[PDB]
């Protein structure tokens, strides 16, 4: 439960499986450089530029999309995966990450990239930190 300190995130990716006429390119711009500030401030800082940020459709493009991340950029620390509402997506992200890659993956909704509140960055920088910690 408590903070750890030492995590830097340099090589990351996102992948959006939301529809970009729902959440567009300045979105996930907006959307990166709020989590930028406020996990530096943190102190456990995100790089502003990550090395990937796609858009997918279907549960069945993770596998081929994290394969070829995986495949792509060497210290991969991070997929942040972009989920519209509930969708099978989420089960085959887990499935994926966890069980076949083993890839660190960091889901969030939507709604919260197309506005962002400060506790809402919040919570994806303690699930984060949780993880990497
Ligand atoms: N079945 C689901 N469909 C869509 N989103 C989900 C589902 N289950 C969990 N989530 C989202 O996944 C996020 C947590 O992801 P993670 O911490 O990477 O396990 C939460 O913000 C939830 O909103």
């Amino acid at each position: 439960k408590q903070f750890h300190t030492g995590i830097e995130i340099k090589v990351w990716a996102i992948a959006c499986f939301a529809p970009q006429r729902q959440c567009t390119e300045v979105h996930l711009k907006s959307f990166t450089e709020q989590l930028r500030k406020i996990s530096r401030d943190a102190g456990m800082p995100i790089q502003g530029q990550p090395c990937f940020c796609k858009y997918a459709q279907g549960a069945d493009s993770v596998e081929p999309m994290f394969r070829h991340l995986k495949n792509t950029y060497a210290g991969l620390q991070l997929v942040v995966v972009i989920l519209p509402g509930k969708t099978p997506v989420y089960a085959e992200v887990k499935r994926v990450g966890d069980t076949v890659l083993g890839m660190a993956t960091q889901c969030v909704q939507m709604k919260n990239v197309q506005r962002t509140t400060p506790q809402t960055l919040s919570n994806l920088c303690l699930k984060i930190n949780v993880k990497l910690g």
